């Protein structure tokens, strides 16, 4: 009955974005996560991989499942006949640009953002400053799944 | 049966707060505003004419309903079945709120879900629509009518 | 004799631009538009300049002109020292504050900042390009005119 | 016929405020420093009207006027519709600006908000009386007037 | 040689300011925890029970000292020989009034201020929010010390 | 010996800069200026030229040295017998630095402290004096006396 999309390019995904799926599965009948793909930009990690390592890491989540997409994420999230989005959020300057998109997405159709605080100890993850540190070498084995962490050392070698 | 609590004194309710009340009321199958009594600071209205109040305004929310509180938040959310709040925010307060949030979490295991204002009631809330009425402002557009109605009572 | 100028890129124009235009025309008694030349836009500058004098022609103490260069220069050379700027939040303040803070020290142009109307808080240049480019419908963001001259750029 | 209001407490006007009040002179045909009468503070407030005109003396502009209730109530009862006020941060730019907001609504007086000169970036009327209260020096944060006013106080 | 003063009101403690002066003992050769008292409003705490639970929960800190004042903290660093503060930080929000009185400070007395993030996992603890937590019955003993928990529920009782 | 570290590109060095390299030199037992090379963006200045205007700059701080680096900062601090970072701040950016600091620290141990920038170069940077250089504007005074003869010379 109830549901929400949670969004995001999870390129790769992290602690911190598990935390707000395994959150709102909890809180909504069912969840999709949306992974979102720029046809003009590859990332580190292709649509598949994005998946596979996203669905590894939710298995134990029987109401959330994993979908890609490209365009409006309104779109996405109606065509689904669904209207909430769930986001994470760290800080108040992670409020401002995500306000402005969350307006816009109401005016535009209707679809209503929820925002969830991440928790504190994956406060400081995010998929670039993973990818950054590790690339220089740095231990970022704590802030991702295990689905991840190797994977991106393989393709940073 | 998904749920959450909207929290807050309403001392007024305003059309702020009821943005809020219907996007929960869309979203979760049961949604409980919880009025909080505060024996230290009593403030404009009683908390029965506080619930009164938000009745009428969400007349239209048939899995909505208005009860009042005290003490601790996350202990009238538990007590409910519930672990869910849902709460309105206007700026990044993100950062206050973001405290109280994670305390709750970690205190409870009670998750918090903010929403953005409507850009049209962004500016409104309780204790300004008040200042403003009490010396004579025009603040009928940001509340619900019939609070509107007894707001102007109050000041006579 | 005073006056302000108002600074942007306009490509295009928002109603959230043309709010703040009506005030600083409402309190100065001259204003002008300030259109940066800075050639990767979607309008070309006499087109944002078209559109910012066909949504402004009920302002009558206000021009549009282009520029190059440091805004306090243009804004010296036309014998005034005020900025009005836009601000929707918080962050926009602390950036805009650092130039404002160096404009001061270098020219001695002041800035004044004013509040977006709540209704346009959420409206820039990009992010409407970006979402009529989608299909997403922004005409009630836009002066009637420059939505028309954006459906024509993307189709 | 251009004009500004610019509102505060002003127990005791700083060098911080004078700046803006400077500033708003030099924009604005005319500038009204609104003076709340809002009775906890240290000066009374034809203390505090005495020592905003006697550190204004060269803007002949600027006259100093006190007031109660709503701000925009004072600001229209003197044919005017814009206030100016001094900013410091971002935090402080989205307080004012809920209360900006508010103004435009209900009585369409706009609000130009000025960043501080960054030299008084740290000066407040509360937290100069508070320093001096403990024997700090702010000699160079408030007019040389207001700062002999201050000690006075205190001792 | 170098040293630094951490002030505060600590009434009481939490493992947000320990960690705090941890740091603090872990980059100067010596540190001053300065309990900065009002004498006309008093807390939940005497100033000697501050100071104990401060002590109690420092006792493997050798170059960490605790000592109580008033008024001017500038005046207490300098009379010290001492010209730098060690304060933590939460958010941009705490950096704003916290920027205030620092470059206050500097302007009076000279004396500078050095920031530092508190780990995330204290990242939301203060006095005054335990302190009403606690007051309505809610579960703060991970969030300070053993020094200080049971001594705030006997206060509350 | 106490020790600390302060990062930056400094290209070039500004009054901002100088003003936090002081206070860390009056602090610490040692500072270490470490100035990034990096090899897709090569701004205005050579390393080298950097590395000079620096210690033009800091002249009078025996107890600070200038040195190149690449990579992780947290490698180049803990390659030096440290585990401290010091670093100037202007506005609350506290967020993305607050970020860093928390990954600094968590990957490798090493802490971060952050000083406000004197008010009067609060508003300085080096990108905003290159940029207003370059169209003739005079920042003069909030750069060191030698950096402003040389970028003179570079925008020629
Ligand atoms: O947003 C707010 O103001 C709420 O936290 C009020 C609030 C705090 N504790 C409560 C207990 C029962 C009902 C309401 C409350
Ligand atoms: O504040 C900044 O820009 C620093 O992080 C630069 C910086 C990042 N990594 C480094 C390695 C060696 C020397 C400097 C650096
Ligand atoms: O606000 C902005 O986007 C910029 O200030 C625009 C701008 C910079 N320099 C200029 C010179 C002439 C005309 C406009 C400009
Ligand atoms: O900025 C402030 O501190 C307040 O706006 C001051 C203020 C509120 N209402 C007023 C009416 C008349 C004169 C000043 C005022």
């Amino acid at each position: 009955m109830t549901g929400a999309v949670c969004p995001g390019s999870f390129d790769p995904v992290t602690l911190g974005h598990l935390d707000v799926f395994e959150r709102a599965a909890a809180q909504f009948d069912e969840v999709i996560v949306a992974v979102l793909i720029n046809p003009n930009k590859a990332g580190m990690f292709t649509v598949d991989e994005r998946i596979e390592m996203i669905r590894e890491s939710t298995a134990d989540l029987p109401n959330l499942r994993v979908e890609s997409g490209q365009g409006l994420l309104v779109d996405f999230v109606r065509e689904r006949g669904l209207n909430a989005i769930v986001k994470g959020l760290r800080t108040g300057t992670d409020f401002e640009y995500e306000l402005q998109m969350a307006q816009m997405n109401k005016h535009i159709a209707g679809v209503d953002t929820f925002f969830v605080a991440t928790a504190p100890a994956y406060s400081f993850v995010s998929s670039s400053l993973a990818k950054e540190v590790a690339t220089y070498g740095g231990d970022v084995s704590a802030l991702l799944p295990a689905s991840v962490h190797q994977r991106l050392l393989g393709k940073l070698r």
